[PDB]
């Protein structure tokens, strides 16, 4: 989509609720961030799924085991792992 | 999977890293767990990017309007706003 990936994956979970707009505002604008984040048109299921996978494991990881990854292509858990052994 | 998907769900978010099995291992039970929740095998992209969409949703609503929810399918965007105009 228009905003590259990565913001769009932080706008879409930091996302904030406003009564004022309602809930099918809401789920359509969280929608559209899904899409531009995870990119359904680029990528298998398979591939999306590792890319929730990576969330998941990156927000558990130690600050000083993260900065390893500092740089590093988050695609593919096994090279992630590979990264570190 | 064995796990129900909402069990699956929560093991998934709560999943603690621990150094003693490595990356690999934690990628490794992460990427089952996903599995176990979402369901590639039974649900197009659009469907699992439907589910994602809906656990970013009700993590910014407000306790009494969630609880209008309490009991009701949470599978489609759609039905989730109409259940509240």
């Amino acid at each position: 989509g228009r905003p590259r990936p990565e913001v769009a994956h932080q706008l879409f979970r930091c996302f904030q609720y406003q009564e004022d707009m309602g809930p099918r505002a809401s789920l359509g604008r969280l929608r559209e961030l899904c899409n531009h984040w995870l990119r359904p048109a680029l990528h298998t299921k398979k591939q999306i799924l590792e890319l929730l996978v990576l969330e998941q494991f990156l927000s558990v990881l130690p600050p000083h085991v993260l900065s390893r990854l500092h740089g590093a292509p988050l695609r593919d858990g096994e090279e992630v792992a590979q990264l570190e052994g």
